[PDB]
DNA sequence: GTCGG
DNA sequence: GCTGATGCGCC
DNA sequence: CCGACGGCGCATCAGC
């Protein structure tokens, strides 16, 4: 219902981010596209859509146009602009943002063919993003994710028994498909006050699960992983993996945050805000009488964060 | 672009 | 060689 | 009428 509208808005969002480099317009168009996608009727007028929050004068007036003519004049102009369309396409490559995209097209590099021809002009990330272009646009069915999980959990257990690995994102909420694999990592040895990630990455490279490294440091890893070929069947497609080392006293605040979604956290952060607590990626802290966030509270589980704000626990399933 | 002080 | 700015991706 | 809208880890480059 109203799919033609939500497409038009997503198409404009991508344009403002990649071509215009107007990030706040991109977020506004997304917000408008998301609300209209949730709406349980067929929008027949821009004035109707305007009642929904995140829809204003301008979007209402291009909804009036789309419903009347069956297309948008501004987008028809952009789709037949060589610069705009090319810049949009290049940014689909991981490591190519709006800056790199613009510079490439300015020196006559527009297509994957042109990127392969000129691999000497790309950094490490962009080369890998090019290598696994199609494999990264593929979704991951929940079946594959469970096999990927067991390997990680097992391999981490082999390195040290005291490691606590939790796979979050769409997967933990019980979604039938996920985009990437976001793993959280902690260890009794590592707190806020008092080579943990290295040896785990080193181990998962040794059993040929992790194939490539996009970035790595003390606390955070981003790379590429692959399930082992059954041999009888065709080899599995390469997936994006993110391993994140978090202090022990900030794990469940980390888990809660990275379990999602964008709306749930915003709603929980908003509810918590007025009840007299400020929660973020790291901690839950009480606000003083003067609206001053003091010392962080202790957290033993996700449940404790719900206990503090007297909000009834919502299992990852229902978020 | 839309919102809210 | 160092330190700070900037690009990129990201609940 | 006009500023806020995401703050951060890592890779890379500009400036010295
Ligand atoms: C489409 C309307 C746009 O609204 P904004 O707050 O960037 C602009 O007015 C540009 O319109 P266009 O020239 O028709 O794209």
């Amino acid at each position: 219902l109203n799919g033609g509208i939500t497409d038009m808005l997503t198409e404009l969002a991508n344009f403002e981010k990649n071509v215009s480099q107007a990030i706040h317009k991109y977020n506004a168009y997304r917000k408008a596209a998301s609300v209209i996608a949730k709406y349980p009727h067929k929008i027949k007028s821009g004035a109707e859509a305007k009642k929904l929050p995140g829809v204003g004068t301008k979007i209402a007036e291009k909804i009036d146009e789309f419903l009347a003519t069956g297309k948008l004049r501004k987008l028809e102009k952009i789709r037949q602009d060589d610069t705009s369309s090319s810049i949009n396409f290049l940014t689909r490559v991981s490591g190519i943002g709006p800056s790199a995209a613009r510079k490439f097209v300015d020196e006559g590099i527009k297509t994957l063919e042109d990127l392969r021809k000129n691999e000497d002009k790309l950094n490490h990330h962009q080369r890998i993003g090019l290598k696994y272009f199609g494999d990264f646009e593929k979704r991951i069915p929940r079946e594959e994710m469970l096999q990927m999980q067991d390997i990680v959990l097992n391999e981490v257990k082999k390195v040290d028994s005291e490691y606590i690995a939790t796979v979050c994102g769409s997967f933990r909420r019980g979604a039938e498909s996920s985009g990437d694999m976001d793993v959280l990592l902690t260890h009794p040895s590592f707190t806020s006050e008092s080579k943990l990630l290295h040896q785990v990455v080193e181990q998962l490279q040794k059993v040929h699960f992790i194939t490539d490294t996009l970035s790595k440091g003390e606390t955070k890893f981003m790379g590429v992983c692959q399930l082992p070929s059954k041999n009888d069947e065709k080899e599995y497609p390469h997936r994006r993996i993110d391993i994140r080392l978090i202090p022990k006293d900030q794990y469940y605040c980390g888990v809660l945050y990275f379990t999602g979604s964008d709306i749930f956290n915003k709603n929980m952060r908003a509810h918590a805000l007025e009840k007299g607590f400020t929660i973020n990626e790291y901690t839950i802290r009480p606000l003083g009488v003067t609206g001053v966030a003091g010392e962080p509270l202790p957290v033993d589980s996700e449940k404790d964060i719900f206990d503090y704000i007297q909000w009834k626990y919502r299992e990852p399933k229902d978020r």
